[PDB]
C-alpha cells in the first residue's frame, strides 16, 4: 500500500482514503469491508481482517486506475 501512496503522490493526485466496514456477516463469522477512494475513482475489497479487506481495496484501486 505505501507504494500506492507513493505512486499517488509522485502522479501528484489527491492523497487516498479508507472507509472500514465492521462486523460483516454472521456473528461467528466476523469479516471485514474496506473500501478505498482515489482521485475520480474508488474499489472495495473484503477479507477476515482490517488488513486483508485494505490491501485488496488498495490493490483493486490501483487495478481500475491502471484500467
Amino acid at each position: 500500500i505505501g507504494w500506492l501512496q507513493e505512486m499517488c503522490m509522485q502522479r501528484r493526485w489527491p492523497p487516498p482514503s479508507y472507509e472500514t466496514e465492521t462486523e460483516v456477516g454472521l456473528p461467528h463469522e466476523r469479516l471485514f469491508t474496506i473500501a478505498c477512494s482515489i482521485l475520480n475513482y474508488r474499489e472495495m475489497g473484503k477479507g477476515k481482517s482490517k488488513k486483508i479487506a485494505k490491501r485488496l481495496a488498495a490493490h483493486r484501486m490501483w487495478m481500475r486506475l491502471q484500467e
